[PDB]
């Protein structure tokens, strides 16, 4: 099990994907882990300009689906191609709009294509609604320019209708036909086509011409029609272009997902350094989070939060990964100013008895062979689950094995003795988090280097003075 | 604050003893089942135990019940329906012959079944084994089924002769004839009622209206005299004034089948009652496989403190001795082999479901102990000092202890503070426990340990295989 998933980072996925305006940015959103550094750093970049300057995107999901259907060589059968022109000629329209501002968002569209040959294709062929128009192809507009007068003059020779005693015109079977009375069905000499029990449409028989002539001339259609619709479907696959574009659209959503991350969850932008110093940090995924500042550097490596238990010390493990494992990530932190170290590899023993305390040891013994100087480590509930007596000589010669790697990070316990080791000890620091007396609730507030309640409590809730005189 | 019943998960007991009831009368009683007056308890008990020793069927009362309140509330009950409830009531009566020779407390409930005869001997008289009302019910009806049957039979209507559709038919419950259409001259009589598309007409012909008509009007006087008699048979079962009580022997006597179908299925015995608790092999009955363990507690040894790091099953001790108690003060088995228990005036269950809102929620039940708690007081205290500083929660606890121990309240406390169980040993009236670990499985075990004080950490360490350079440093 990951850390991944012990620090809640897939809510973080599943909170940036909520703010994915397209499949392509969801994809991205929720396949999101850390980075190399200099790359999460430009993501950063890319965050904090698309705050600056935000802009649309186009529907690039449904450009893809388009744009996979005609490489797979179905005839694409558009309109459909004038949805995916459509999404192309706004994606150029967001990169010029992109490519003056000069910084991170404009080198991304750089990689917007050119797809004008596409689109001046299209747009002579079918611009409006995705009929395709007569000049699409000269054989379309010469087999159209029959079809119009030759269709008029089939309704024209229809009265006939006028001459005789259910007065409009109707197709069946594609052909032009005509109502009439079943009694008088003599007077219309034709070819019967439907009946409805409820009657009797008759072709007469000077228009099975026009209608041979018609019938025959719109196969002829249809067959020049969805030849310019595969060789306008064959475009799309040929441009090469577009994958490149459908890169940059995916990235430029996600982006803007991890602006509206930033802006709805209170982040900031992290800045990276050798050490670690958070002020006003707080857990993004915890409502009304209450901000605590720590810091962690060379000289005091192990901030040891020794408490009567919780209140808010395992949230705080969990802030801290958080905020290191965004920022490799290329999120925002939730913080109000962040300087964060890179570790090499993040370790959080977080999960209480004794079978507890045994899957404990194990995460810490995974720390003790194979974390490093540059690590960073999250220990929960130390010597907690088992005898306090060994529980405390284990757990101080684990602390001071990983004092002695030069490890970093942050370590809970209730045990005694460990708050007057770390007191004593170069390289770790006590702190605790305040309990308000007067509500009996924790305030979740850390306090840096004060480690009690107890008796104080039993006052509270009035318990007999008698027992707590022997005390 | 809400009840200790709930902690304990009594309600899912009675939810179990329900799912063995055969009626919902039984199924009520197991719903509401609530610790009894210990007379009262003793005497389930005591039912209970003869109710595994002869088995015994139960009608529905239920159908009975629903039938009998409707007939109160003035409804004709159907033929059937009042079949089924007079059946209830016949069974209930051999229920009663068979379990009075016994003589035993299953007898004494049975006394409160009635005797029935007169309504079923109205019943059997009146009505068959599938509903239907005998001519012989009432001379009147005797009268009309003579009339019906032959007149029925006369209908022929075999007018063929001519010709259709080769059957015979009712429209309205009146014979009639389907003439296929455009022969609706011979066969006249046009009168009719209409049919679909070609096969129609289904005619009364000019002769068949007038012996329709009659035996329509007799089936309207038929109808009239069952009804009659249904409705005298529904007020005769209003008037027995015995049902009432019959269903509330037959519920308790339901109730007191499921106690023994509990006993038998979750391996429940008859508890004793006495002046102090013993329990040998004792097991916590919603736990599949459950882990027995036996221990007492006394005058001498009032509290019995479990001190250990261990998860174990240190709570669930606690819930075993505490529903056992409740499930005896209710007249249930008990979860055990044998068992000697008390009978305490109250229970007291701090459990909760660790740190400082948590442990100001022990104290505020421990408060409740420490003022109200009597000498006759049974106490289940979960995670004693858990949550605060191991320094001074465990002086606070020692004191909590030292209040409950002058007392004299018997009961089992939890905690892993140190100090409590070099304090256990050297005072009076409270014992050490502790919970035994398999290291070679990593898994506790479940079992109790009485006697042995409390852990395993190093060897914990060593069995998972830490550096031997980390090792005590
Ligand atoms: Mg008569």
């Amino acid at each position: 099990r990951d850390v991944l998933e012990v620090l809640e980072f897939p809510r973080v996925r599943a909170l940036l994907a909520e703010r994915a305006k397209t499949p392509l940015g969801r994809e991205l959103a929720l396949a999101l882990a850390p980075l190399p550094r200099e790359e999460a750093e430009k993501r950063h970049e890319l965050t904090g300009e698309a705050l600056s300057y935000p802009y649309a995107l186009p529907e690039a999901g449904t450009l893809r689906e388009a744009y996979g259907r005609a490489l797979a060589g179905a005839r694409l059968s558009g309109p459909e191609l004038l949805k995916a022109a459509k999404a192309l000629e706004e994606a150029m329209a967001l990169k010029e709009e992109l490519l003056p501002l000069k910084n991170a968002l404009s080198q991304v569209a750089e990689g917007i294509g050119d797809h004008t040959p596409f689109l001046e294709r299209v747009r002579k062929a079918l611009d409006e609604e995705g009929a395709v128009k007569d000049e699409a192809s000269p054989r379309l507009a010469q087999i159209r320019r029959e079809l119009r007068p030759l269709r008029q003059q089939i309704l024209d020779r229809l009265y006939a209708l006028m001459d005789r005693h259910d007065r409009f015109v109707t197709l069946r079977r594609e052909r032009y036909c005509v109502p009439v009375r079943a009694g008088m069905a003599q007077k219309v000499p034709g070819i019967l086509l439907d009946e409805s029990e409820s009657t009797l449409f008759i072709e007469p028989f000077s228009v099975v011409k026009l209608n041979n002539r018609l019938q025959a001339l719109r196969l002829k259609e249809e067959e020049e029609v969805n030849r310019i619709l595969r060789d306008l479907s064959e475009r799309l696959a040929k441009d090469e272009g577009v994958p490149k574009t459908l890169e940059a659209l995916g990235l430029l959503d996600l982006v803007q997902a991890q602006a509206a991350l930033a802006r709805d969850l209170g982040l900031s932008r992290p800045a990276f350094g050798e050490r670690y110093e958070l002020y006003r940090a707080f857990h993004p995924l915890i409502p009304d989070a209450v901000r605590n500042s720590f810091a962690l550097d060379e000289k005091n490596r192990i901030l040891l939060i020794s408490g009567p238990n919780m209140g808010g010390k395992t949230a705080l493990l969990k802030t801290l990964g958080l905020a290191v494992l965004m920022a490799q990530s290329g999120l925002f932190v939730a913080a109000e100013k962040a300087l964060l170290a890179w570790p090499d590899r993040v370790y959080a023993d977080i999960g209480e008895n004794l079978s507890t305390f045994a899957g404990h040891l194990r995460r810490l013994r995974e720390m003790l062979e194979e974390a490093t100087s540059h690590s960073l480590v999250l220990i929960d509930e130390l010597g907690s689950g088992t005898d306090p007596e060994e529980g405390a000589a284990l757990s101080q010669a684990i602390l001071e094995a990983l004092l002695e790697r030069g490890v970093k990070g942050m370590v809970t316990t209730h045990l005694s003795p460990l708050k007057a080791f770390a007191q004593g000890r170069e390289g770790i620091q006590n702190a605790s988090m305040r309990f308000d007396l007067e509500a009996l609730r924790p305030t979740y507030e850390l306090v840096l280097g004060v480690p009690s309640y107890a008796l104080a409590i039993a006052r509270r809730l009035a318990l007999p003075e008698e027992v707590l005189k022997r005390a």
